[PDB]
């Protein structure tokens, strides 16, 4: 089990979306994970050697229990029944209460397919009789984070004190980051101006596509 | 303070949109309240003396740590000065931490401009200057419970625990019983919404801005 | 021809979907049908003999004129061309005026799936070029109904008559409501609170992405 | 009681918004009106007096049963209880089954206040204890029409053979013709939203409620 | 005529919406001014006396060429008709091509009261009958700039070039200086909304029509 | 590269759908082009040389510098990958600054699938390790057109001047038009309702997922 698993298209993207609350729900003693799609290989540069190690160091500042690669083709998700199948098969292995995945709404088609992908695959994961191996499990909780479109977030969470986290296992990516400085700086923005919203320093923006169970007096 | 308060247009609407949420609140200890805004005279098919027992039972069943009325003419509730000061005095006298108020949406005018003087009645109450007894209070939440018009959920309140509570203290409005087909929608409401996230039965409440939420804490 | 045809992924999810609605034009002498787009076998329980018995049973109690099946695979519906070209083929054959298929935004990819197909494949019976058998057939009217996803109604048909006959279809699937009990009384709340909004006792929702021809003074 | 009326902030609104329909609905032979709230005095570029004949004859062409005015201020619509009492007591003179009021979102503020005027008239006239005279009336269905703003609809009417009606009584206010270009754009607009559901012209309303409908009916 | 006015509820708020835009219609050579609508008394944590030099430094800092104050009461604003005739005639005498209002959505209910009142002043100024002094005037486009909820931008104003001037004329109001983290959050705005569109910062402003755009035209 | 390129599903689309505002762009000096993505073979009547003919004499009308097509199957669109690099590597060598392409909402679903593919295929042209010949090219602007389905527009182009060479290009295709005559002048009276709203005799729709980038006093 997982209390959290990010599913990402690729590795950088996981922390770019929700590094902040990653690093918060570690703090907090749950167990974590980014499970990366694909290993980013039509967008990388460096050698293996190089890739592989900026990922451990981003998995080292979040604090992950978990980090994997289904090593499906860059530039190639899409809602197909091996892709589909695979996902399912590590969901299940992997047992995670709460999966955030890509939102749809964006101009790259791999965020698009992720997301289909998480939800069919969450979907197929909780079938007694899908042809899967091992204990059918149903994911209680999936939710989305946006990528490079607008969105309308249906909650955020508050990230004031993991704000540097955030920032660090992005930055990581020195490959990548050294989108670029500039898109880090613009989705540091991003939580900066939706957290004054709701009165905070920092949050991160999520989509769900049903109302979250609230408890309106608890704590942020 | 009062850690949540419910204001209404009439009595018996704080019930019906938010009996559930209040019964909870009550039982894991917190202090809570339903404000109404005028008495429902142009619509309490009982006596006056009757419906201050209803009100009553009402608020037992419920719990409420407070219970009180604006006097605003019903039918005629209007975001104008008047309205909007007597409000925002209230809201420094209770102090409530969360507040929940009408949606706009709806086919009752009363309802509309319980959600518009609420929005501005918080405002007034947090401004050092305004024109206002006691020190300035900021509400910290306010959010919207439905009508009788469709909307569109920010969140759910899991009241599962609690369903009975929120049917007893609307049917405590005897003379009411818009109401007994009324009263099993407005059931079927919570059963239908709950099911969606996996419960029995939750309460829908609309914010104009995304909630604060934990993703991993409990419902 | 068929007045009215509802396109589902498996059986019971017409019933669940539209049960109340397909009794009531049964009860103003329309022909109708169900056409099931697989076998539900990734989610049955019970022999090929139970299954099918249910069926008959939940098609008795609503009354359908037509009853068939495509037997595409259960969690493998997708707007591929040979499932394109088949259901197309099927519409051409079943001539139906107005057509029910799932909602597009569900949690179950069939759904998803099964929307896209019916609205592929009434384009291509439609077209005298498509390379499809008999003579091409335009349905005229395509309405999409609610399945596990929220959604914002265009319409409302008044069941309070057929409630009962909407509740036995469903239950009829004994290995499936004995989704379970409580999803078939979520699906009988949400009727009973949609139908209050527009003062009747029980009300089925229904999507259209046009606005209907509808008449302001007409009988609900 | 009429089948049908249409509430308009002031004469030729009625018609530009939903003469089509009031044609159809009289061909059907239903009992139909238009109550115009203003005498539209502060846009009228011709006399009262022959603002008059033109009035009644829109009215002749789309074969209005009931024509009347409530001489509220052109440019002074307002959601205030004189004018809600005032349309609340006509609403219940009139006893209309179906209602259409303008659609609030407008470039216009007395559109926006003659939506919310219905609204709340329609709510008070329903009321047994209503400061109003006569019996209590329940409007049945209150749906809207756009104006200058664009909307999406909840429905069409189907209006292919009274387009020329519809035209003819917009055209009847020679002193109009906001409009030789504005009459243009609405039956375009008819033509183009009625070519979305196969039909020659259709009329867009719009309504805050799913509508009860038939899906095998005609249209 | 102004090429550009920005109509605000207090001051500062005209500079916090919509100075980018403001500082670059100057340098474009436009002619540019705000009108104030309340001289925001109710939270003036400044002195009446200090205040008037930080309106002064702010539309200095902008260039603007009109600065004025229609003294109506802070907390009061509201779409009436005393507001909305001497907001039409300050436009009929300011005669601007475009005008910024506040978005209606807002926790603050003198920015919605604002942005009716834009409404309602724009349709008066315009007409022939209307009780104003000097001639009709027909505003071209009217916009909306967000406040403190959120919203679903029609546009951008690219601003990378003016980000300081909007900075320094927010700033300008040291008093002020809702605020410190106000100011840093509305620049992140800025900088988040830009790069969407590949600009280091833009401003976004809200349109109830598509606007008439030419889509190979420069930023 | 052409200051602004059209990609439709097949021939008199792209005519339907941006017409006027291609007319205006070549009348403003702008280098113009449309894409056809098949040859709309399964929609088609005439010989050969006859559909190009009329082709030839819309691309004439509109003053078209460059007119293609990809002979991808009528009524088989779909983001699929040969689809996706095909495209791809056409707007690597067109270098269009602007691209329109249809809006996904639609009851075709190839308009729908050419929306994907613009999509999917603008990204892929930008990728420096994307497997395509030539430079990486990044599209500066990507709108949609609408087809059958409503919308809410993002912005009009004002379109008065050009409405009769839009009406000429689409009527040249006499095979289709002589959607039909009735088609033709619905999507007229699209334009004269669009431009009535914002003052002018015609305008054309478009929609953006992002807000554009507007001058608010620049000319119409």
């Amino acid at each position: 089990m997982l209390d959290l698993l990010v599913v990402a298209p690729h590795p950088d993207d996981g922390e770019l979306g929700c590094g902040g609350t990653l690093a918060r729900a570690k703090a907090e003693g749950l167990s974590t994970g980014i499970l990366d799609l694909t290993r980013g290989e039509m967008g990388s540069k460096g050698t293996p050697e190089e890739r592989e190690k900026e990922v451990a160091e981003a998995s080292r500042i979040l604090g992950l229990d978990f980090r994997g690669n289904l090593g499906f083709p860059d530039g190639g998700l899409a809602d197909v029944p091996e892709q589909r199948l695979k996902l399912a098969q590590a969901l299940r292995r992997l047992r995670p209460r709460v999966v955030f995945a890509p939102l749809e709404a964006d101009r790259h088609p791999d965020h698009t397919a992720a997301s289909r992908l998480a939800v069919a695959a969450v979907h197929l994961a909780g079938l007694r009789k899908a042809p899967l191996e091992g204990e059918p499990f149903r994911v209680e909780r999936l939710f989305f984070y946006p990528g490079n479109h607008p969105f309308a977030p249906s909650f955020l969470v508050k990230i004031s004190a993991f704000i540097d986290q955030w920032e660090a296992a992005v930055l990581a990516y020195r490959s990548q980051f050294t989108v670029g400085p500039k898109g880090v700086e613009a989705r540091k923005a991003m939580r900066r101006y939706w957290g004054n919203y709701l009165g905070v320093d920092y949050a991160e923006p999520f989509v769900s596509p049903l109302p979250v169970l609230y408890v309106p007096w608890s704590r942020a």
